[PDB]
């Protein structure tokens, strides 16, 4: 009559199965030092078909596809992520579902976003362009760090999943959250949004709260240098409607009790500390997103957008 209920979601369970399988398969294939053109058009497909052989945590009919496995393994290596840590981060403990289809890893190092067939097509277009860029900058970017790309099939229903390094902290929680475009038009969080514990604020909210960012000229000249060449790369690709995602962690408010002889096992690669002498001690998490890569459940000329965007972001400091 009504829909079926499960203790474990099928899609997620197949996904974590597939990642295990794919990293296991990859450990038996020496990583090339040089990627070839064909690697950007490569895929791994597996179809499981069990008759009358019933499992709890896993359906009986399902498919898993990994896109460009040698490319993403190479990206992981350039971003300083060993396949074993990736696998552990994603499978050891189950991932926490956040808001439609958007997952954080138990350790909070990785984010997993469901995306469209359309978005997979876009990913493939610029993947070789992106890999070239990552080589040039030695993985030092404010762009998303794409670590894997997969299609899960349950019920004859294809879900596309994208794995990214978390722009936010492996533990330091985020108190204030902005999406900034520097748009000619006004941008503001709805009444329905400011109603949430962590609402996605915007350009007018930032200005209306006279919000600034205090980091210190040296960490600023390091940030704006990187931001410029990242945005220049996006111009070459004729990409436009992107934002700076800005997370503020307030030091004094601190973390929940579940943060004696324990050191952080991960680095927050988009994090930058309050410089000495500043209204409040804080950590800033700043990276580049668009509608495709926004930390949310998926629902004018490039050079102008660029010049404009860099104008607005240079003024938040
Ligand atoms: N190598 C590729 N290069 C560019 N776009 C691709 C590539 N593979 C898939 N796409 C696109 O990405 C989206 C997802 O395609 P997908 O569901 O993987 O189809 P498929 O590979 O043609 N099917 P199948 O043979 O069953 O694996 C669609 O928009 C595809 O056209
Ligand atoms: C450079 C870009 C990150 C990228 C890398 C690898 C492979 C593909 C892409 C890409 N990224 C899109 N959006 C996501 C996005 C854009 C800007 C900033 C942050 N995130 C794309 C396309 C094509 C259309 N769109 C909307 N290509």
């Amino acid at each position: 009559k009504v829909k079926v209920f499960r203790a474990a979601d099928p899609l997620v369970g197949v996904f974590l199965w597939g990642v295990a399988h794919s990293i296991n398969e990859l450990s038996q294939v020496p990583p090339p030092v040089m990627l070839l053109p064909d690697d950007f058009k490569a895929s791994s497909k597996i179809k499981v078909n069990n008759h009358l052989f019933h499992r709890e945590n896993l359906p009986s009919h399902f498919k898993f596809k990994e896109y460009c496995p040698q490319v993403f393994r190479n990206l992981r290596d350039r971003f300083g992520i060993d396949d074993q840590d990736y696998l552990v981060s994603l499978t050891r403990n189950p991932p926490s579902e956040s808001e439609g289809r958007f997952l954080i890893s138990y350790d909070r190092t990785l984010v997993i976003k469901e995306v469209s067939s359309e978005d997979i097509a876009d990913m493939h277009s610029n993947l070789s362009n992106y890999h070239q860029y990552i080589v040039k900058c030695h993985g030092n970017t404010l762009l998303p760090q794409f670590l894997g790309m997969y299609r899960v099939s349950v019920d004859n229903e294809d879900s596309y999943m994208l794995v990214m390094r978390n722009m936010f902290s492996h533990r330091l929680p985020v108190h204030r959250k902005y999406d900034l475009k520097g748009s000619l038009v006004s941008r503001e969080a709805s009444d329905k949004e400011k109603v949430k514990e962590l609402p996605t604020l915007k350009d007018m909210d930032f200005l209306n709260k006279n919000q600034k960012v205090y980091i210190g000229e040296e960490e600023k000249k390091i940030f704006l240098e990187k931001l410029k060449r990242d945005v220049e790369f996006l111009v070459q690709l004729k990409i436009m409607d992107y934002s700076l995602l800005l997370g503020i962690h307030d030091i004094i408010r601190g973390s929940e009790p579940e943060e004696p002889g324990e050191f952080e096992s991960f680095i927050d690669v988009y994090a930058i500390r309050s410089a000495e002498g500043a209204p409040q001690k804080e950590v800033y998490f700043m990276g580049l997103i668009d509608i495709l890569t926004q930390y949310d459940a998926k629902k004018v000329h490039p050079e102008q957008y660029a010049k404009r965007f860099l104008d607005f972001i240079t003024n938040i400091f």
